[PDB]
């Protein structure tokens, strides 16, 4: 049945805004960091954390996080990937390693009803005048 705790990106947000040790971690490809941007969450109250996940480098990711968050079995880490990805495993990952709980904002970044498809703020990179549609 459900495992991984997941949901709606607004929920996160919501959670993120009630929550004093909520944070956002983008496991998103550095490449995804130049094209859609980074989450822009400061109107809460807190600070995004990039970290590219791998299932090579579970350890070496891992360790990533121990080393910026004082309690990690305290501080609830929401995931944020392009897509699904491994949002739901990395949720358990964290959970499993020590940390208190974790989020996998289900459709990804970039879905359907993503983190900008739920009218949620974000800071976008330096875009430029190029339409693509027909």
């Amino acid at each position: 049945g459900s495992s991984g705790s997941s949901g709606s990106a607004k929920n996160a947000y919501t959670k993120l805004g009630t929550d004093d040790n909520a944070q956002l971690l983008d496991i998103r490809a550095t490449a995804d960091f130049r094209q859609v941007g980074s989450p822009n969450i400061k109107g809460l109250g807190k600070k995004a954390v990039s970290t590219v996940y791998n299932g090579e480098d579970k350890p070496g990711f891992l360790k990533k996080l121990s080393l910026k968050f004082k309690d990690p079995e305290n501080t609830t880490l929401y995931i944020l990937d392009k897509f699904d990805g491994n949002s739901e495993l990395v949720a358990e990952l964290v959970a499993l390693n020590g940390f208190k709980s974790a989020y996998a904002i289900k459709d990804g970044a970039e879905g359907p009803r993503g983190w900008l498809n739920s009218s949620l703020p974000w800071i976008e990179p330096k875009k430029t005048s190029g339409p693509s549609s027909g």
